[PDB]
């Protein structure tokens, strides 16, 4: 007896496209994708060249519908230069990006008027998301007070984090975040086993203590989205090791295996993988699309997933309760039991769907 | 330069039918909807007879499919009889209703433990929504909390009630509420002109200080909703006049004219129309569909609108800028410019869509 689910949405993924194609490209993140349940990806900013300007969005655009397999949005990136230069294309994008703290980008923003600057130039009515880590997420807060607009919280992974933005909700203010699988099921006690290399990614695991208060604060947490962020296990076991986990293929079944021990509601999590995701973000629905999970089958995370270049997951060993079995994308069989049966191009860019624009004033 | 909207979903009306229906029936009241700009409605269960068993259910379902010119979802109504009985076709309807004060209904219930019954044997993953005024609310809350579900606010009309509201929200309480435009356009200082017949409304207009208290609390309400409410002049005016006001009509013209006036976003208002509507409710996305809107024309309200079989309006006189100009509905023009162009029986039952079943775990 399966589950039918609606198609879902992960506003959070890196698939490496352009310049980074050995840790991902568009049809190998979207296969994962699709084999997690997710139909919709917002595909963020920080590749090589990094989506910071008209022409390499036009690239990436023309990359994604070549190569992506499910449907899709590209945020744009805030930079030191380009404030004030995005208007043109801003509503073509998912939303604009902003890296507000070290990770795996060179676009960080050196002072707080650069993030004031992007608030006050970019259209008020197109999502802003920002990589803020502890007192950051009070600073962006406040430039999202300073310039009267909304702000979306990036991946929440600490007690601090998820309390500061308790507070502001109860204040009123317009802000809405994120939190992704790695900070509800992963924490320093799994350090030891994943080692320094592996373990590495922003923001960094939390304490037990963290994990339980974002499970403790799950009404205010807006959105699940996996961060999925590949990397090889050559660059992750290495002498730098790069910051990030991938996860489209383990976040469903994690959260799928929480829903089945009453941590949270199917509801709870449907709200959190597609309803929110599609508010915050004006993300159209997707026609004739659905997920059909199994919520019996007993399964143990293997040492890598099948589809992601990464060819690794921190969440080896983890045994969990539920899989998806079958991807209906706009009316096409997407996935089956293992394997992805739609082919590189058949995802489409949902800005360009006429219910894809996001509503404004003239 | 027009505005185009997608398909917005009001979650409360009375459409009278059956029983009622020189007030309004199916035809009439979709009319209205499709005119004020709303392509979903969801209908109360206290027509004559009342929602409240699987024959009269079947009843009000082929009347609907028969006479609606929009889409629809019927709600179910608890009684003091009906708990328990329900379950085979709980899920067939938009949710339940519970009448827990005095209003225009025969189905009050007399004992929380009704209510209890009701929060223990409807099933917990379908929407139960309550007339709870004043103290009612917090006492509804209590229920939901002992009985570990949610639970949806009808027409929040009080600061007394949205601060309660807030301050649930404040603990994490899965809540949600919904506010008519009556109560955040009207108060104590227009019974004077409306008189005390036609002003009669449950809840009640409130002070100015209420109404000022709802807008100042705006991210505390998840929907608005018109309660539609049809009552002909001969009722309103004479000796024991019903409670309630129509409002599809002129419901989205006084919101635009907010929104011109920079009282709240378009954001705010399609979030509050549309996406919270949608998942609260579970309710489908509508194919090829959208509402075309004027922001820049400027008319008044008139002494009754076009097409609710109610002939009067609480509004009349009421300066807006903002009209719908035009509805396309499946793939249909629906309404252009004053004139309906779909017939009775072109809407349907949004339950019985594919997309349109609340998922459940088996
Ligand atoms: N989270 C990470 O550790 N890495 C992400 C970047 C990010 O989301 O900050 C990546 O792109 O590799
Ligand atoms: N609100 C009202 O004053 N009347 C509504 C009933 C209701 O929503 O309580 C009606 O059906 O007439
Ligand atoms: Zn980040
Ligand atoms: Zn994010
Ligand atoms: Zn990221
Ligand atoms: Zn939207
Ligand atoms: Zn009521
Ligand atoms: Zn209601
Ligand atoms: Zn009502
Ligand atoms: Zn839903």
């Amino acid at each position: 007896k399966l589950v039918r689910l609606p198609g879902l949405i992960d506003v959070h993924v890196h698939l490496r496209e352009p310049g980074g194609t050995h840790k991902e490209d568009f049809a190998s993140g979207t296969a994962a994708a699709l084999a997690g349940g997710i139909t919709m990806v917002c595909a963020m900013p920080n590749t090589r060249p990094p989506i910071i300007d008209g022409p390499a969005l036009a690239l990436a655009q023309k990359l994604a519908e070549a190569g992506a397999r499910c449907d899709f949005a590209l945020f744009l990136g805030a930079s030191s230069e380009n404030a004030g230069t995005l208007g043109t294309v801003a509503g073509s994008a998912a939303g604009l990006k902003l890296y507000l703290n070290e990770t795996y980008s060179e676009l960080r923003l050196d002072s707080v008027v650069q993030w004031m600057e992007h608030f006050e130039t970019w259209p008020s009515h197109l999502p802003i998301v920002a990589h803020a880590e502890q007192q950051t997420v009070a600073a962006v807060l406040m430039v999202a007070q300073l310039t009267q607009r909304s702000v979306h919280i990036c991946h929440v992974a600490r007690k601090e984090e998820i309390l500061l933005i308790k507070a502001a909700k109860a204040r009123g203010l317009p802000v809405t975040c994120e939190v992704a699988p790695h900070h509800l099921f992963l924490s320093h006690d799994d350090l030891e086993r994943l080692g320094p290399g592996k373990g590495e990614v922003r923001p960094e695991l939390g304490s037990r203590q963290d994990v339980e208060a974002l499970w403790e604060n799950m009404a205010v947490i807006d959105c699940f989205a996996s961060d999925h962020a590949p990397h090889t296990l050559e660059e992750k076991c290495g002498s730098r090791p790069p910051p990030g986990f991938p996860g489209l293929e383990t976040m469903l079944p994690l959260l799928l295996t929480a829903v089945s021990e009453g941590r949270l509601s199917l509801d709870d999590l449907l709200q959190r993988l597609h309803h929110n995701p599609r508010r915050i973000f004006h993300l159209p629905p997707q026609e004739d699309t659905y997920v059909e999970v199994d919520l019996e089958h007993e399964w143990t995370i293997p040492s890598h997933m099948p589809f992601s270049k990464a060819h690794w997951t921190p969440f080896e060993g983890q045994k969990v309760k539920g899989t998806v079995r079958r991807v209906v994308l706009r009316g096409e069989v997407a996935y089956i039991d293992g394997q992805v049966l739609v082919p590189p191009g058949y995802g489409q860019d949902v800005r360009k769907w006429p219910q894809g624009a996001v509503p404004q004033l003239p």
